[PDB]
């Protein structure tokens, strides 16, 4: 059972114009086996268009690449981002968490998916009284890349709906 494609790529921005599919490759298969490996170039001048794409064969390889961060790739620090599914934010709306669930539920969780700086467990101005979503934000986008491309989230027995939040 492979995991689709598409969750074992990632984009990496950032490329020093002089990295090859060879040296991208040297570089990345240190977290693992890259089934495919590609510098996109101009098809004219075939200059480099600063920007690839490396595939790993499992996410867990994917995740061990992303925890290396940062990478200098060619004396470059490098952009790696997985696909998209790129809206780029660190912070999370959690919704369906209904009126039991607190800070501590929501942080034992969620650490394991990346460093938590805030959570925000909404409360009604007039009330008080808990309505039912928190948002959640990281320290790095990589987290909520990781999060949101997940079917489905258990937080305190509750199936939360999770996406991407914005300012
Ligand atoms: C994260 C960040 N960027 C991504 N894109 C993929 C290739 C892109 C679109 C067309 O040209 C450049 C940029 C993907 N994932």
């Amino acid at each position: 059972p492979k995991e689709p494609e598409q969750l074992r790529k990632l984009f990496i921005g950032g490329l020093s114009f002089e990295t090859t599919d060879e040296s991208l490759r040297s570089h990345f298969e240190q977290w693992g086996t890259l089934t495919d490996c590609v510098v996109m170039r101009d098809p004219n001048t075939k200059r480099s268009r600063g920007f690839g794409f490396v595939t790993y064969a499992t996410v867990e390889e994917v995740d061990a690449a992303m925890n290396a961060r940062p990478h200098k790739v060619d004396g470059r620090v490098v952009e790696p981002k997985r696909a998209v599914s790129h809206l780029t934010v660190k912070k999370i709306f959690v919704g369906g968490i209904k009126e039991d669930t607190e800070e501590h539920h929501l942080r034992d969780y969620f650490e394991q998916y990346g460093k938590i700086e805030v959570i925000e467990i909404m409360t009604d101005r007039g009330s008080g009284k808990k309505r039912g979503f928190a948002f959640v934000t990281f320290d790095d986008h990589d987290s909520v890349d990781k999060i949101v491309i997940q079917k489905y989230h258990t937080v305190n027995g509750h199936n939360c709906e999770v996406r991407k939040a914005l300012s």
